[PDB]
Order: structure tokens, then sequence, then C-alpha cells
């Protein structure tokens, strides 16, 4: 769904201050979008709450890229 | 962008007759969405035209999944 990706993208733009055009699926939060580790924890917390789901420690660590985040949401 | 994924998803639904809920990024056209090889060529042709872009033989062959298709679009 497009609504899911709009919601994910809105949050990344809110937190990381990047252009929407830079929020591609392959973009990694740290290497491409300027997030550091505190930011990334914060993003995941925020995504969890937006989609009313709990992500485990083990699964959250696999989330390097925008696409990784959407994949997890889409599998719940 | 959400508009890009809405456009990709509309086409897959049109051609393959699957529910929107089944059009996840990790879903492969052949193994998950019931497309055969003729369908896949047809999808790519259709996506090319929707986004006014030409995909090479070499790149189109790497497109197994919905996410693979969106990635290519997003990199052009
Ligand atoms: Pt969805
Ligand atoms: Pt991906
Ligand atoms: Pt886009
Ligand atoms: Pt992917």
């Amino acid at each position: 769904m497009a609504d899911t990706l709009e919601r994910v993208t809105k949050i990344i733009v809110d937190r990381l201050g990047v252009d929407e055009a830079d929020v591609k699926l392959e973009a990694s939060f740290k290497e491409d979008l300027g997030a550091d580790s505190l930011d990334v924890v914060e993003l995941v917390m925020e995504l969890e709450d937006e989609f009313d789901m709990e992500i485990s420690d083990e699964d959250a660590e696999k989330i390097a890229t925008v696409g990784d985040a959407v994949n997890y949401i889409q599998n719940q």
C-alpha cells in the first residue's frame, strides 16, 4: 500500500530533515540520510507507534534502509 | 514517493488479478503473484510506459519482485 509508504516517508522527512525525493527504498538511514544511532532508535520507536506494532530488538537491528522498514511493516 | 508505488501497484493488480494486500515489496511476480514469463515481460513493458523510461534487457532480468521494480523506477 501507498498509504503505508506515505506514512513512513512523512516520519523520515520529519525526523531527518531530508527531501522526499531522497527517501528511496534503497536509501540507508545512516549512510544516505544522515541519521546517527540515536536517531535510528527514535525512528523505529516512532514507526512502531504509527503502525500500532511492537518490533523486537533482533528485527529492529536488521533495519538499515527505508525498504527494510516498509518490509517489516508489510509483514505484520 | 507514494504516488509511484500506487501507480506500480495499480498495474500489477490490473494484470495479475491479485488483491492489493498481496502486492508487498518482497512478493515475487512468479512465485507469489502467479505471473508467468509472458506476463512478466508484459508488466515491464507496461511499467516502462507508465514512467516514460526505457529499461535494458540486462536490468529487466534482475526484476523478480515488486520492490525490484520500484527500485529501478526510483533510480531513474
Ligand atoms: Pt499495505
Ligand atoms: Pt528493497
Ligand atoms: Pt519518488
Ligand atoms: Pt526490497
